[PDB]
């Protein structure tokens, strides 16, 4: 588990996201896993706008941070889940790493702030569903 809290704006993965993401529904794309639910209160987190390569995710399943190397957000095969079918997902970044579905959520960060959260796992690779393109997050 685990979201991204900016402006009015809540972001987790779609396959999580609750009734009430639904009721309170922004934007969504099945194709990224993303969906973004309005808030009342004001979120304090900043999102990165940026093209870093590098930076630090929260791993539940480990109760710790790794630093890691990631690919730039591309259409990678994810192999089928209990949340998803064998699909294509867009602005996706791999790297070598430690993820469980439960992972999901995970904030992935950089010095300019969010990069993406956990989305996929498996083989040894973690997977990050990235928001930095979402301008609209920030206004
Ligand atoms: C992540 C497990 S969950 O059961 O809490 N949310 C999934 C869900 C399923 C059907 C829905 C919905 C939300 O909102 C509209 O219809
Ligand atoms: C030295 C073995 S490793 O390279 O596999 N450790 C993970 C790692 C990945 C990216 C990093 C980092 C550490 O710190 C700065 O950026
Ligand atoms: C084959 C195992 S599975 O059917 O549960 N889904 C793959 C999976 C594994 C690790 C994950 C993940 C999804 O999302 C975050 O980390
Ligand atoms: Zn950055």
């Amino acid at each position: 588990s685990g979201a991204i809290y900016v402006g009015n704006y809540r972001v987790v993965n779609r396959h999580l996201a609750t009734h009430n993401d639904w009721a309170n529904l922004v934007w969504e794309d099945s194709s990224r896993d993303l969906l973004v639910s309005s808030t009342t209160a004001q979120g304090c987190d900043t999102i990165a706008r940026c093209d870093c390569q590098t930076g630090v995710y929260y791993c539940s399943s480990r109760r710790k941070h790794y630093p890691v190397s990631f690919s730039k957000p591309s259409l990678i095969f994810v192999e089928a889940s209990e949340y998803y079918p064998a699909r294509y997902q867009s602005h996706l970044m791999l790297a070598v790493g430690h993820s469980e579905p439960g992972d999901c959520g995970g904030i992935l960060r950089c010095q300019h702030g969010v990069v993406g959260i956990v989305s996929t796992g498996g083989n040894g690779l973690v997977g990050f569903a990235d928001v930095r393109d979402l301008l609209w997050l920030d206004e």
